[PDB]
This record gives structure tokens, sequence and C-alpha cells, in this order.
């Protein structure tokens, strides 16, 4: 019955060289609910306390036209623009390239349903970035 999001992260931490491309892990499982969610990355020291490095979902293809990767918003923005991509909405860890000394922080992985009509709806966990001989 009720929707329920819950975003899991295999790594709380990763480390990388300035100059050098990153991954963040994050899965998401949405149980109840078949429509697509949103995904955002968001740096900062909590989901609402930050700035916005990607944000992305699937477009709708009707009732039952499974998600398609070419077929869906996908935007990284400020800073992140042009450097900040997921591959993949459904399993949406992020891939950081050119990483500079300020990348590093706190990066929330946050996966909700598109209208969060409970506390249900909306996941975030977060990850570390540390830049070698800068954090």
């Amino acid at each position: 019955g009720q929707s329920i999001m819950t975003v899991r992260t295999t790594h709380t931490e990763v480390e990388v060289h300035a100059g050098g491309t990153v991954e963040l892990p994050c899965s998401y499982q949405l149980a109840n609910d078949t429509q697509p969610p949103v995904i955002s990355w968001l740096k900062g020291a909590s989901p609402d306390r930050s700035t916005k490095v990607f944000k992305g979902n699937y477009n709708w293809q009707g009732e039952g036209l499974g998600f398609v990767e070419s077929d869906s918003y996908k935007e990284s923005f400020g800073d992140f623009l042009g450097r900040a991509s997921v591959a993949n909405l459904a399993a949406p860890t992020l891939r950081l390239t050119h990483v500079h000394p300020q990348d590093g922080g706190r990066y929330w992985c946050q996966v909700a349903q598109w209208s969060i009509r409970t506390e249900f709806g909306l996941d975030a966990k977060s990850v570390v970035l540390k830049v070698t001989g800068h954090t």
C-alpha cells in the first residue's frame, strides 16, 4: 500500500586527488510505487542546507512503459555544470570529473516521489568526498 522510499550508499566516504574523477555510489528502492522518482545530488551540511549538483528524472512513458535512459531529464548545476553526471537514474551513482580543491564536502543522494505526498516518499543519504591534499 504505502509507497516507501529507501536510499542506500555502499560508501560513506570516497577520496580522490584534485583534477581526478570520482564516483559517489547511490542506490534506492521504492516500494509500492512504479512511477519514476526524481534524483537530486545536493552538496552541503544537509539536503535543505545545500547547493544543487545534479537533478534528473526519467520521463513518463505510459501506464507501464519501462524507464528509458535516453528519455530523461538530466542537469548539472553551478560550479558542477559539465562535470557532474548520473549514468543510470535507477542506480544514481554520481560521477564528478576534474575535481576541484573545494569540491571536498558532503554530497547528499536524495531520491523522491515527484509529488511527496507523505514523509514516506523521500529519502536521502550522504557521501563525503575527501580531496587528497586539500580536505
